[PDB]
C-alpha cells in the first residue's frame, strides 16, 4: 500500500487506512500520502 512517509509504489489500493491519497510536488518528485480529507 502507498503510506505516510513513502514513495508512491504500485501495485496498492491507494493508502492502508482509506481517508489518505499519493500528493507529489513536481510531476513525480516528493510523492507521499497525505490525509486531505475532514470526514472520509
Amino acid at each position: 500500500c502507498v503510506a505516510t512517509r513513502n514513495s508512491c509504489k504500485p501495485p496498492a489500493p491507494a493508502c492502508c487506512d482509506p481517508c489518505a491519497s499519493c500528493y507529489c510536488r513536481f510531476f513525480r518528485s516528493a510523492c507521499y500520502c497525505r490525509v486531505l480529507s475532514l470526514n472520509c
